[PDB]
DNA sequence: TAACCGCGTTC
DNA sequence: TCTAGAACGCGGTTA
């Protein structure tokens, strides 16, 4: 078993090692040294110098293997070379009693004699033991393994032991008034992964140089920069049914297209493509060079034996694809096993565990992966073609899927260019963000390239936060497990959160820098805002700009002059001037809420443990069912009696031989009807004010780390506000120079947002399933307190201006011309510091009510003394002026519409656009470019009036075509105006009892084209709704738009099913198209956006032929 | 009406 | 196995 599972194990080693020495990979061991193993002298140990660009765990043999890692680098003469650290897996064991520790050695000595290689008593600090604070650490026995698999087999044989200690104890003799297995806790540290373990122990990071010594790694801080590995980005391209998905059983790749460090090149299926290409160039930008060599071949077996071999010749330790990983890879693969190839064998390349393709020697860099979780993108925007647009700023290559089947023997020249296409946009995509940010991530988070690029970022802030927690000697908790089912007031809880972010809509319509507002300033504000203005001048100079007032020699003069400004508003209260359309923000506000509070899991006291204490509130919210216990347990009783189907010679099992889980299932499924019943109610919701105690003195190891990590980030935020400065700074006849700086701008806004992720998962992992620091006191804390500071700054805008929408740490306003707006401060260096007034008005009381004064830190480890300080890092970010906002409106009274709106720049430009369906992934197509069309006229006009005048026609424009039954468009023009696509998360099976346009056109699409179309999750549903079915619900006349393009025998079939008219002749789509459902749809468009905000702001309907709601129209007319 | 769900946004 | 959070819009269905 364990000598025999080393076999599988061992024998896939040796086949690495043989894979590896193919590929350059030979395992190389350093020389012997009896001198010291002192980092100083690097140059004159014994050893060779590499950059580290991979790890993996292996087995080794000097029966059974050794546990170690294989680590793979890069040396300074241009070849490689991998070298292994062999280390004992270990895991711990806790007691409860700490003075008969020795007692549980003994046992555990001889409970596993079969796989302990060795046992040792350490100590560890413990964050939920009493005195700990004061130095008192946790006793461990320390067990550790000759390798994983002695590792598992321990753990097998000490569940028992720790479940009949959970359990009762039997009874024996009742008169009588313990033993070795009762006295072990729990055990700990024991799901760690082992190349993690490797790597956080011995402080081996990939991405840094290390010289392999006898005595182990040493890095070698004098190399600086990364080595240049063999990078190779390639792209299949297949032929497909019509209409359908490519399947690899009969299917063949026509082409495969590739580039090696620059270089394209590009292998041809002839057997499939009509000629033989020739050498060509797409070159998308003159940053982006590609030449592109061609390998016309015979048969496809042929071309993958091409790309196999120049896979072998240029040895890559990177293979870069885009979404490879699940099309890709699977598709060469499964294609290579047809012609009697195997992959491995060839290039080294196989699933893994979760269906990914990896290799020991050469990271599988999916672009795709990278694009999902740190590109910040919308999902609508996380293709390559767009994706492209976006970071590499071109236009690629399109081609209809349709088509590319076909164009392989019409037009293959085309087809070239397409495959080529997608080949520079993945190489250079990866070389630009996606190389730099993964290889420099992995030398601070202990994972290779494969793992940094494809953990959930929870997990890599847990890796972050074990490093910390190993080197401060801290034993790391136990995963956090959930209660199989909860209760509150005796009813079982459905879901329990905390209150997140305050969201507010204020106002909608237009609002431009040359259109007047009418502003109504509060009095008594300007008398505060005049009391506080000394200490928030110096306030802006001594902590917004670490100055002091010393330095600057007009302090005097920006506060008469701000002062003056101050004094007008406070005399002419009504005002009735052009706005300043400003933005202020938070910066990093949730961790900066975090760290300024000193919150982390560990700081979170029960009154139990812990001027020490900084009592914060948060808001518990539950959702429970109206039954009472009583009930509850009636419903149990009632489903005991019953008969379960086995899953599974026994055809049926009783409700108490299931698992408590299904258990809970049935239960929740008959305690919901039985309320529904009895109550007519199933889900009750309520919000409880709750108080926790947040310790100052605990261990800051997670503190600490959030505030390293912001650090990290605003490194990268704050070169990208320096490039947006120098961008603004270059003269526009230079094209050069603003390309460049462009160039910065796009890489260092992606480097924050990456980090900015990361930074966040922070505030989200201490509510993430199996986190080793799980707090919801810490999170809802973390809420409240935003949701508090954010109402004090809207509570000011309001009485100085008008605020228009709030997000949570964020407020959109427009202020009067005349308020105090921005100033230089002059130091005596020559030097200026920058002030904007609305914003530091605001950082001033923030830092008046919100700072943390209790905040403690070790003075003197030795003798335990702490210090008492202040802290608070909580800052709002200013941007603007801008030249216009547009809030849409809500169709109901008195409610408004969250999280949408445009922005536009004073040179015109678009500058945010949230919310709406223009970004969003599907939606109707004809709603997305009336979207596109009219949010640029809103800056046309002279007026309030000739604005929405300009606008007006544009949606003029648009009902015509509706109200003309598509008659004034082509036919390619309909087909995609009139389609909405839609993507199933899942598969059609997992969406019983539900009704969608999405399940509707997906079981059509099931029912016409075959299975095989709703087999994989993700379906793309385009469907048009038809009239078909009168008075039919919508999600019933939902027609599949491949219906209009097989045979007109299909069309009539489906077509006369779907309208329930066997009748139907006329398959036109024109006549089958609910022309009816689409105007109401553009109707409720122009309505959000136009005409009810117009009403707000006291316009008459722009848009006639869109009548107001009846509300509306009772309210004009009062 | 109001509760409720799937998707994809803004935080 | 691996797995950051909550608030919100909108087109739907359901009670
Ligand atoms: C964007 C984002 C925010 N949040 C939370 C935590 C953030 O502090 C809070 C505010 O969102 P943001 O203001 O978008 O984020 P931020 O304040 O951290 O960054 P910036 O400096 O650019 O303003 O919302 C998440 O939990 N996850 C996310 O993906
Ligand atoms: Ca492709
Ligand atoms: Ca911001
Ligand atoms: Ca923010």
């Amino acid at each position: 078993n364990n000598y025999a599972l080393s076999a599988q194990q061992l024998l896939n080693a040796s086949k690495i090692d043989d894979i590896d020495s193919m590929m350059g990979f030979e395992r190389y061991v350093p020389p012997q040294y009896n001198g010291r193993f002192d980092a100083k002298d690097i140059d004159q140990i014994p050893g060779r110098v590499g950059w580290l660009t991979n790890m993996h765990a292996t087995l080794v043999s000097q029966n059974q293997g050794i546990s170690g890692v294989d680590f793979y680098f890069l040396d300074e003469e241009g070849g490689s070379f991998k070298s292994t650290v062999v280390y004992d897996p270990y895991f711990f064991i806790a007691c409860n009693d700490e003075s008969r520790v020795n007692d549980v050695e003994e046992l555990v000595k001889k409970y596993l004699e079969s796989c302990l290689k060795s046992l040792q008593i350490i100590r560890k600090e413990d964050l939920t033991m009493d005195n700990h604070l004061l130095g008192l650490q946790k006793t461990l026995i320390k067990l550790s393994f000759v390798n994983s698999n002695q590792l598992f087999e321990a753990r097998k044989l000490l569940r028992p032991i720790l479940q009949d200690n959970a359990n009762n104890n039997v009874q024996r003799n009742i008169y009588n008034v313990v033993d070795a297995k009762h006295l072990i806790e729990d055990i700990r540290e024991y799901d760690v992964p082992y190349h993690v373990r490797v790597s956080i122990d011995k402080d081996i990071r990939v991405g840094k140089w290390y010289k392999v010594t006898q005595q182990g790694f040493i890095e070698d801080t004098r190399k600086i920069a990364f080595a240049d590995p063999v990078v190779m980005a390639f792209d299949i391209e297949t032929t497909k049914p019509p209409l359908k998905f490519p399947d690899s059983a009969v299917d063949q790749i026509m082409m495969i297209s590739y580039m090696i460090d620059g270089e394209g090149f590009l292998i041809t299926n002839r057997e499939i493509i009509s000629e033989d290409i020739e050498d060509f160039e797409y070159t998308p930008k003159p940053e982006y060079p590609g030449f592109f060599t061609i390998f016309n071949e015979n048969d496809e077996v042929a071309l993958l034996q091409r790309f196999f071999e120049h896979i072998r010749d240029v040895r890559p330790t990177v293979i870069s694809t885009f979404n490879g990983d699940f099309f890709d890879w699977p598709f060469i693969h499964n294609r290579s096993k047809i012609h009697g190839l195997d992959m491995f064998d060839e290039i080294g390349f196989a699933p893994d565990a979760e269906g990914e393709y990896k290799s020991s020697y050469c990271s599988h860099m999916d672009c795709f992966r990278w694009v999902k979780r740190d590109s910040y993108l919308p999902q609508g925007s996380q293709g390559l073609k767009a994706v492209t647009q976006s970071k590499l700023g071109y236009n690629p290559i399109e081609l209809d899927p349709e088509l590319m089947t076909p164009y392989a023997f019409e037009k293959p020249q085309h087809l070239s260019e397409y495959s080529v296409s997608d080949a520079v946009a993945t190489y250079y995509l990866y070389m630009k963000y996606v190389h730099p940010f993964i290889f420099s991530l992995c030398t601070i988070i202990p994972l290779n390239p494969d793992e940094t690029l494809r953990k959930g970022t929870g997990t890599l802030c847990e890796m972050l936060l074990m490093v910390q927690a190993y080197q401060h000697n801290i034993l790391l908790p136990n995963k956090h497990t959930d209660p199989i089912e909860r209760f509150y007031d005796g009813h079982l809880l459905e879901s329990e959160t905390y209150v997140g972010g305050h969201v507010e809509s204020l106002e909608a319509g237009v609002f431009r820098s040359d259109l007047k507002n009418e502003f109504k300033i509060d009095p008594s504000a300007i008398d505060e805002l005049l009391q506080e203005l000394p200490e928030a001048l110096k306030f802006s100079v001594e902590v917004e700009n670490k100055s002091s007032v010393d330095k600057v020699t007009n302090f005097e003069e920006i506060k008469n002059q701000i002062t003056q400004k101050l004094l007008e508003l406070k005399e002419n209260n009504i005002r009735n001037e052009l706005p300043l359309i400003y933005h202020v923000d938070v910066a990093s506000g949730y961790p900066n809420i975090m760290t300024t509070n000193r919150l982390q899991p560990d700081s979170i006291k029960a009154e139990r443990d812990c001027t020490c204490a900084r009592k914060l509130k948060w808001a518990w919210r539950g959702e429970f069912f109206p039954s009472k216990m009583d009930e509850y347990n009636m419903i149990k009783r009632a489903l005991q009696n019953e008969t379960f189907p086995n899953k599974n010679k026994k055809k049926v099992l009783t409700f108490d031989e299931l698992s408590y889980a299904d258990q809970v299932i049935h239960i929740k499924k008959r305690l919901t009807e039985y309320s529904r019943k009895v109550y007519h109610r199933v889900k009750v919701s309520e919000i409880v004010e709750r108080e926790a105690i947040v310790c100052q003195r605990e261990n800051p190891f997670y503190v600490d780390t959030v505030k390293s990590f912001r650090d990290r980030r605003y490194e990268f935020k704050g070169l990208a506000k320096t490039w947006k400065g120098n961008l603004s700074k270059i003269d526009p006849s230079d094209k050069h120079a603003r390309d460049e700086a462009k160039k910065m701008i796009v890489l260092y806004d992606s480097l924050q947002l990456a980090h900015k992720v990361i930074l966040n998962s922070f505030y989200g992992y201490v509510m993430r399933k199996g986190s080793r620091w799980y707090s919801m006191e810490m999170a809802g804390i973390t809420c409240l307190t935003g949701a508090t500071i954010i109402q004090m700054a809207r509570a000011l805008v309001e009485r100085v201006g008008r605020p228009l929408e709030l997000d949570t740490d964020g407020i959109w306003c427009i202020l009067p011309k005349s308020f105090p707006e921005t100033y230089f401060f002059t130091l005596e260096n020559g030097k200026k510091l920058y002030l904007s007034y609305p914003c530091s008005m605001l950082n001033y009381r923030v830092h008046q009510k919100f700072t943390n004064h209790q905040y403690q830190e070790l003075k003197d480890p030795l003798n335990y003394i702490y210090e008492t300080h202040s802290e608070n890092t909580i800052f709002f970010e200013v941007d603007g002026p801008y030249k216009a906002m547009i809030l849409p409106s809500s169709k109901e009274e008195g409610k408004g519409i969250k999280k949408r709106y445009a922005v536009f720049n004073e040179d015109g430009s678009l500058a945010e656009l949230k919310g709406f369906e223009l970004k969003r992934r599907g939606e109707l197509q004809l709603i997305k470019n009336f979207q596109s069309d009219i949010f640029k006229v809103f800056l046309e006009g002279d007026t309030l009036e000739g604005c929405y005048s300009a606008v007006a026609s544009v949606c003029n424009r648009w009902l015509d075509v509706l109200d003309s039954h598509g008659l004034m468009l082509e036919d390619e023009d309909l087909v995609s105006l009139i389609c909405e696509n839609r993507s199933m998360s899942k598969t059609l099976k997992e969406y019983e009892g539900q009704k969608s346009t999405s399940i509707t056109t997906a079981r059509r699409l099931g029912d016409f084209l075959g299975e095989d179309m709703v087999k994989d999750k993700g379906l793309q549903c385009k469907y048009i709704i038809s009239s078909k079915p009168f008075n039919a619900p919508v999600t019933e006349r939902a027609i599949p738009v491949a219906i209009f393009s097989a045979d007109i025998p299909i069309k009539r079939s489906f077509l006369r099913r779907w309208t329930l008219d066997p009748s139907l002749e006329d398959l036109d789509i024109r006549t089958i198209i609910d022309w009816g459902y689409y105007r109401e749809r553009l109707g409720s468009a122009i309505q959000k956006i136009i005409t009810i905000p117009a009403a707000l702001q006291g316009v008459s309907n722009p848009v006639p032929r869109v009548e107001h709601p009846d509300w509306l129209k009772r309210k004009i007319a009062t």
